[PDB]
């Protein structure tokens, strides 16, 4: 099963999954140089009153929430996006050191760790049939320093010992994706994909540039968390990122000047 270590890490993926060398890869570093103001984007709009949020779970690659996503209570529009698109997950990159940690880098800089919002355009009928879209899924990417405590972590940070390892999952309803929100919505944009196999190029990126602080103490937690299941060795899940890939030529765009 794929992985981050050695004999299962990103550098093995393409043979499993072959578009791991595909033209829309993810993630990628934001070349602030070469990055190009685009005028025509609209907006960005996030619609997060509603609250969606069911339960937190370890998958063995990275913790995650799933969120209530049969109505239109937490959505994306704006920006680059063409339609609604609904929330159902959110993912936690996560590094072993604070200078490593985040897929996406800006300018080659990494960052302790990126999260990510998942949401798909409801235009297709469910996630399951938006992944295999172009324009299917829309992915927030928030980048996490260390510094100042982050109120709306704390209450995932306490009960993380109950997902420790693989296959877990606690019910969680009040994980609000707006206490995890920058203060400024500027970001990046382009088309790419998922980060993790199946690796499908059925994303537009949303990169927030503002990233948010989190604690020493909140990231520890998070590092702390187990890639393997109940009983087996312990393989903390720490390091789960892959690289930055191949731009291809795609273009990205900035939504400030």
């Amino acid at each position: 099963h794929w992985g981050y270590g050695k004999h299962n890490g990103p550098e093995h993926w393409h043979k499993d999954f072959p578009i791991a060398k595909g033209e829309r890869q993810s993630p990628v570093d934001i070349d602030t140089h070469t990055a190009k103001y685009d005028p025509s984007l609209k907006p960005l709009s996030v619609s997060y009153d509603q609250a969606t949020s069911l339960r937190i779970l370890n998958n063995g690659h990275a913790f995650n929430v799933e969120f209530d996503d049969s109505q239109d209570k937490a959505v994306l529009k704006g920006g680059p996006l063409d339609g609604t698109y609904r929330l159902i997950q959110s993912h936690l990159h996560m590094g072993s050191l604070d200078g490593q940690g985040s897929e996406h880098t800006v300018d080659k800089k990494k960052y302790a760790a990126e999260l990510h919002l998942v949401h798909w355009n409801t235009k297709y009928g469910d996630f399951g049939k938006a992944v295999q879209q172009p324009d299917g899924l829309a992915v927030l990417g928030i980048f996490l320093k260390v510094g100042s405590a982050k109120p709306g972590l704390q209450k995932v940070v306490d009960v993380l010992d109950s997902i420790k390892t693989k296959g877990k999952s606690a019910d969680f309803t009040n994980f609000d994706p707006r206490g995890l929100l920058p203060e400024s919505l500027d970001y990046w944009t382009y088309p790419g994909s998922l980060t993790t196999p199946p690796l499908l190029e059925c994303v537009t990126w949303i990169v927030l540039k503002e990233p948010i602080s989190v604690s020493s103490e909140q990231v520890l937690k998070f590092r702390k968390l187990n890639f393997n299941g109940e009983g087996e060795p312990e393989e903390l899940m720490v390091d789960n990122w892959r690289p930055a890939q191949p731009l291809k030529n795609r273009q990205i765009k900035a939504s400030f000047k």
